[PDB]
């Protein structure tokens, strides 16, 4: 009842993942800022990325209604109306209830729901779909009847959401920002450990996006005589400072950690079951690798097997103390991938050490995967 | 296959004017500022509005994608990163072509496809959805074979139209723009009297969604105090531009002719079958004059009687310019019923005089259509 639906949900969530990857490699190689692409190149394919993104909400807004839906695209059109109304209503609402003037709630964030927003609204119009694209009005009001009745009912519904989340958000809101900022001013290994768990434990209700930027764009500031400034960790290290590269940790599980649970995943399969799940598993694996996206590695085994998260949880944020001890510098632009990994190389100091604690950490997802999924029998995908 | 072509458009663009309806509402009543709502509701419906007509390319997008793909709705999600990437591309490419500075551009909408963007977005959805959705990547590749392809190609498309557009389009958005002048500001009269005739004789085969895109979500250029831009009629008119309401003609052959029309087509059946005609044009007239749509009435002697539908065209065709020129505004959503007529009063100017000119019209329809069937001897329903 709650269970299947949590993992229908999780499902549902893969057609929208499969477009960040490519948004990821257009970021990462237009942020570059290369010596050889023409500027429009790097500037038109850093837009397109930065636009998908940004979509973000929306097309998880569209995946979660048609995964409820059977795929009918009147469900992502009312998708659609819901999510705008209720951003829309979220915005003008939250000022009223908080009494801030307007203009805080956009600079501290309050009312940016995320990608949560895309999944309520989506399901918001994955209910009024089922519901009501079969309803039967007198002949007279015959037009909005059927699939043309659910885009109203979805909205209608979205404005009343929004007014409600307009006063039961900003305290999550509000804690959410608070530690997130207590935890820069903690001491140093502290913060970013806090960081890397805090984040893993996020993204499953995607506003990890959220949390990161008060760590990416706002902990930091530097500026070195005749150089502009800077004012975060994400670009104070592309911007060759001496002292980013704290989010050097996630290399060690974008990259080497979570494909080394998805092999395991792969190699804990029925005799038969095994062919299937292969090609699923690499593609996931080269993806998280590649373009440092780990959501469909991370969906594939989490709501089944939410003890394995939370060892990833505590692994990923387990790995930034370490990297800031050894020093293993080395930045990002959007995540910590292939592409990052090699474009920002840069002042990437200590940067031998990454394949070899990245080949630990492999031996070690695989080792806890491969003994929790055959002793628990956890049912992760092929079993 | 050129019509079946052309009826297919046009059935792709009624579905993304079908969800007015809700904007209506909510702008509608937010805007007229009434007394008897609390100013605070006014304005979370003005803007929930407001968030759905901002929304009009990108529900055009996929209700072109959606049309040509049998109600796929990875359509839909290709049709939105199309979208996307093809709106950021042309903000990054325009200032290239146009050599001046990218906050003019934005500024004055020189760059702003609109709605015309949204379509050419969801035709790219559409057809790289209808020749990549079996695509069969590598093995390896698997995540993203099928479906999950179909967005991917589709956002790589955006970006190539988007720089061809911000290449082609300066020519058409002056002829655009100029249309978009002629048909609001200087000759209204004579332009929507054009529409009224065209649209009309464009409804016995359904392409008159493609005559209405333009004067319906193009024409005139409005700003709301909260700096919004709207474009077209429908918007300008539920926003408040006091200069809007020129397809208030509808409401005098859609409310008051064409149910006097079906009243007469009832009283000239022969006394046999003057009980089943009066069902049936009692439920064609209620269903005009509540929801606003003609095609019951309309078909029922537009072929066994070409010439009273001529007469009706003209009459039509003429009920804007009467409008027009005695003053008689207000709006309508999807088209001219009751309903439209009650709730989209707020900006109204002249209500009183719609009634009077309507019963005029339903007079002319009665006569006109009682005598020439008794005269000409045509068999209309019942005869
Ligand atoms: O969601 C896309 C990516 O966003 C990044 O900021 C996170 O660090 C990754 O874990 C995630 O895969
Ligand atoms: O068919 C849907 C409606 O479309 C409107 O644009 C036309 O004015 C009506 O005559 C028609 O009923």
């Amino acid at each position: 009842n709650a269970f299947a639906n949590l993992q229908k949900v999780g499902k549902s969530l893969m057609l929208p993942v499969s477009v960040l990857p490519i948004a990821g490699i257009l970021l990462g190689v237009g942020s570059a800022n290369f010596s050889w692409l023409p500027a429009v190149v790097s500037h038109v394919m850093a837009e397109a990325g930065g636009s998908v993104f940004a979509n973000m909400p929306l097309i998880f807004a569209i995946g979660v209604a048609l995964g409820f839906t059977n795929n009918d695209g009147v469900s992502a059109l009312a998708a659609v109306v819901a999510y705008g109304i209720m951003v829309k209503t979220m915005a003008v609402v939250a000022p009223l209830v908080l009494h801030l003037p307007a203009e805080e709630i956009a600079s501290k964030h309050l009312a940016d729901t995320g990608v949560l927003g895309g999944i309520i609204s989506g399901a918001i119009a994955a209910y009024m779909f089922n519901r009501f694209y079969r309803i039967k009005l007198p002949e007279y009001l015959g037009f909005f009847a059927g699939k043309r009745f659910v885009p109203i009912i979805s909205g209608l519904a979205a404005i009343f959401t929004g007014v409600v989340l307009s006063f039961i958000w900003p305290p999550i809101g509000s804690a959410i920002q608070t530690f997130s900022q207590w935890a820069a001013y903690q001491n140093p290994v502290v913060a970013f450990g806090i960081y890397g768990f805090i984040e893993r434990c996020l993204v499953p209700f995607g506003l990890h996006h959220i949390w990161n930027v008060p760590f990416q764009m706002q902990i930091g500031e530097y500026t070195n005589a005749a150089g502009q400034v800077f004012h975060g960790d994400i670009p104070r290290y592309m911007a060759g400072d001496p002292t980013a590269g704290k989010l050097s940790g996630g290399f060690l599980f974008k990259m080497y950690g979570l494909p080394a649970a998805a092999i395991a995943i792969w190699h804990s399969a029925k005799p038969e079951n095994r062919a299937k799940v292969g090609g699923i598993m690499i593609s996931a694996a080269l993806t998280s690798f590649l373009t440092g996206i780990t959501e469909p590695i991370e969906f594939s085994f989490m709501f089944v097997a939410p003890i394995l998260y939370i060892i990833h949880a505590i692994l990923a944020g387990l790995a930034f103390p370490i990297c800031i001890l050894l020093g293993m510098r080395d930045g990002t632009s959007f995540s910590h991938g292939l592409i990052d990994f090699i474009v920002l190389s840069g002042n990437s100091s200590k940067l031998w050490l990454f394949p070899i604690v990245g080949i630990g950490y492999a031996i070690v997802y695989y080792t806890i995967f491969r003994v929790l999924i055959k002793a628990l029998d956890l049912k992760t995908p092929g079993r």
